[PDB]
């Protein structure tokens, strides 16, 4: 059929995707905008190569992205003023393959590889994991957290954080949530877990807020034995990338570390399907993990002895979040 | 804009082009089609892993090529039923990573390397160039001619080819050109250089067809010289998807080879736009080359010693072809 064929053929196209993604870290774009306009011009600018460089224009043009005004020589339309680097949207970095988001799409290059194994394949590509790599490269944990940014007064009020004297973050870099939980539990100190490159940036961050004497950051992994003991222990958005086997160790370490009476407490996603299963491709491909059940957590949780003493939720930013609160059995 | 926002996010989609692709390689709707629908059965019949399987079907649903019947069983919708092997389309192996263009596609993985160097990033990828791939690995190579089918008139009328005793044709491989000029000029006989691989499966075509007393096949290299001398020598959508530089290399072994009063017959792709681009970007990536124009055709004959003697085209399959008749000056 002529209209499925139409459509399966625009659909399978990876020449556009991979052309906005080049284009964005070339900042061509930002060039056009600067009068760079010929491929020989924006050679100069990039370091690319020109007759490359013109027949990627020609294609961002037939794909409406640029246009010709003039013989050789191309500018945005109104969707590729989209790329310029100050535009609201931040397209431009979200696509930069030299940030951590385009970076990391690449690796759907080995989407075969991850439905054959269930193992995400962004270390078999850069050699590390998604978050040891933006812990060990500063430039690529701070642009993955400046485009997440993109009050955390709900999961501050479904807990009441003035009951606990030593919370424990675990995995909480930025540290955002166990800042606000702290201006709001004037009798709580805090102590925050990740892994060293992102615990230094979070340490910078903290004293930059005043906040050095009321969190200490120590640097680590969470596999690991937890460098202190706590009332709370703290997962937020954590367990979400992690297989079931590896986030049963996580839970083990941090049941291990929790004071007589202590709890610990998720913060997790909430249980449009276009849109929600690009999120779960992503966690399959180089996030980990994937967004379990009400009913996973439960089964979770038993199999860690640890009982699910409440839920509040959902918190209502595009997603939904819980709060759960676990007890050893 | 929200409007451009949205387009742009549409356009970046590498999620769905590679679902695609894994879902061919992995023939998931045949399996589908045959009751195989949960991903429990979809993991027997294909070694992968399950719970992958569960979330690639779900995105392709999401996608809308596939549906859910029943809780944890899909099928195809209509589009979807284009990814049959059997389905006239042949959308499957043009998708399937275990055949030529699939796996060839990937190597857009690569662009950014292919626009900062001009060069195609295949045998970055593969270690060995496409050409060369597809002539080492029988199945890569059969696919690709199998696929490329769906009577050379035109060209056979094009020029008098009852003038001419002695054909080479260079980079001749599958044979079709070569064997129908021959059955319109009794008086013709001819030679077909290839690479070692690919000159193989031709001299099987060719004896299967009864053309092995008309046609000698010569494996080699045209960056060579060339193993026979002829009256008229052809390149037959050869120099296309070489450099400029390269192209003249290979002329040079043409010209070589001529007898007193020789021609050489080039056979090439003629001087909307989205579809167009998108072939030169495989050009870029990993064919090679790129389409000349007839200013271009006759600067790189002037810089091999080679007069233009007659150009007859356009002749018109989606593409347009030229036939030039080149001299040695
Ligand atoms: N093995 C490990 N040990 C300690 N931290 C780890 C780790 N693997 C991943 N992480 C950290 O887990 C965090 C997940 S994203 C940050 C979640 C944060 N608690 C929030 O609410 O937003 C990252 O900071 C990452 O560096
Ligand atoms: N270095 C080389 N030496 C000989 N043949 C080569 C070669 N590099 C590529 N080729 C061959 O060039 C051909 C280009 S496609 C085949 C073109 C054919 N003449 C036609 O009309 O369709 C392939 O068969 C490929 O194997």
């Amino acid at each position: 059929d002529r209209q499925h064929v139409d459509a399966l053929v625009r659909m399978s196209n990876l020449v556009t995707p991979m052309a906005l993604r080049v284009a964005a870290t070339l900042r061509l774009v930002d060039h056009l905008r600067a009068g760079a306009t010929s491929a020989d011009a924006l050679a100069d600018a990039t370091g690319a190569d020109a007759d490359a460089l013109a027949r990627l224009m020609r294609h961002l043009a037939a794909a409406g992205v640029l246009e010709e005004p003039e013989p050789g020589h191309y500018a945005p339309t109104g969707l590729g003023d989209l790329l310029a680097d100050d535009h609201p949207s931040r397209q431009r970095s979200w696509l930069d393959l030299d940030q951590a988001v385009g970076r990391a799409d690449l690796t759907f290059l080995g989407l075969r590889e991850a439905v054959r194994t269930g193992r995400p394949q962004y270390e078999a590509r850069y050699g590390k994991p998604f978050w040891t790599d933006l812990s060990e490269d500063d430039g690529l944990g701070a642009s993955f957290d400046a485009l997440m940014t993109t009050a955390f007064a709900a999961p501050v009020a479904a807990y009441d954080w003035t009951r606990a004297r030593h919370v424990l973050d675990v995995g909480g870099a930025p540290g955002g949530l166990l800042t606000a939980i702290l201006r709001a539990a004037p009798e709580a100190h805090g102590t925050l877990l990740d892994l060293p490159g992102a615990a230094a940036r979070t340490r910078e961050r903290i004293a930059a807020n005043g906040m050095d004497e009321r969190i200490d950051v120590v640097g680590g992994d969470f596999f690991d034995e937890l460098p202190v003991t706590a009332d709370v222990v703290v997962l937020s958005f954590t367990l979400l990338n992690w297989s079931d086997p590896d986030a049963l160790r996580i839970l083990g370490r941090c049941r291990d570390a929790l004071r007589p009476g202590g709890r610990i407490v998720l913060l997790e996603r909430a249980e449009s399907d276009l849109y929600f299963s690009v999120l779960d491709m992503r966690m399959l491909v180089f996030l980990g993990g994937r967004v379990r059940t009400d009913r996973e957590w439960a089964d979770l949780a038993a199999a860690a002895g640890l009982d699910i003493v409440g839920k509040t939720g959902p918190l209502v930013v595009p997603l939904d979040s819980c709060l759960w609160e676990l007890a050893p059995r």
